[PDB]
């Protein structure tokens, strides 16, 4: 596998969005992976509607602004037979009754695949599939005030995660006596958080913050 991957430079990744005051991270993670897979399929990078997912994927098990699962979001897109564009169905950071319009559907998926809970398996997936939906333990003050560098949190859990994000690549910063490897992770907290909306999560450091424990991607 490549020692460095960054799917943003390959056109797979849309700009950083902002979930606002709503626990819809799962929606932004799922649209991220679907935007990447649709781009691979059609050569078109189109922004997908998280609001469509928040309002409409309740039957699949999601809870709107109270949380959800990326896999349930992929199931909605399969069950629904489509997903509206971000332009047609813009994000409002609130829960509202479903407004899906089949006329504005710009994406489909045929299911999803769950990656084994090993960082090696996640790496090969990022290297060959594209951006990957993952969940991490982001429930700490250091994550909230992260600005730059490789994030490492000693109290992070490898099993208990609360935040759905998107891995768009990986790399390494090399010092004299250490290759400090990282996951390139796209947050949904606006572009003023972290590195323009991005965080470098510690990689190959015992599944730090659970990043390999709930990884999946949609199939198109
Ligand atoms: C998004 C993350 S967040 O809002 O940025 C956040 C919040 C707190 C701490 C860290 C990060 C949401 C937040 C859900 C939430 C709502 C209201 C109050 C507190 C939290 N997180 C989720 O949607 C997660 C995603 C996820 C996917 C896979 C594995 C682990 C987590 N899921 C989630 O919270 N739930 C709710 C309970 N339900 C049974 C499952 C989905
Ligand atoms: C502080 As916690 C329950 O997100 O590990
Ligand atoms: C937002 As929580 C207490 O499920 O980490
Ligand atoms: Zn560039
Ligand atoms: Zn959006
Ligand atoms: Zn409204
Ligand atoms: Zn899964
Ligand atoms: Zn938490
Ligand atoms: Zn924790
Ligand atoms: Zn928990």
């Amino acid at each position: 596998a490549p020692r460095s991957v960054d799917w943003r430079e390959k056109g797979y990744v849309t700009p950083v969005k902002n979930q606002g005051q709503c626990g819809s991270c799962w929606a932004f993670s799922a649209t991220g992976a679907l935007e990447g897979q649709m781009f691979r399929k059609t050569g078109r990078l189109i922004s997908l509607s998280e609001q469509n997912l928040v309002d409409c994927s309740g039957p699949q098990g999601n809870e709107g602004c109270n949380g959800g699962l990326m896999d349930y979001a992929f199931q909605y897109v399969q069950d629904n037979g489509g997903l509206d564009s971000e332009e047609s169905y813009p994000y409002e950071a609130t829960e509202e009754s479903c407004k899906y319009n089949p006329k504005y559907s710009v994406a489909n998926d045929t299911g999803f695949v769950d990656i084994p809970k090993q960082e090696k398996a996640l790496m090969k997936a990022v290297a060959t599939v594209g951006p990957i939906s993952v969940a991490i333990d982001a429930g700490h003050e250091s994550f909230l005030f992260y600005k730059e560098g490789i994030y490492f949190e000693p109290d992070c859990s490898s099993e208990d995660m609360d935040h759905g994000v998107l891995v768009v690549g990986y790399g390494f910063e090399s010092t004299e006596s250490d290759n400090n490897k990282y996951w390139l992770v796209k947050n949904s907290w606006g572009e003023e958080w972290g590195m323009g909306g991005y965080v470098k999560m510690a990689k190959d450091r015992r599944n730090h913050c659970g990043i390999a424990s709930a990884a999946s991607y949609p199939t198109v």
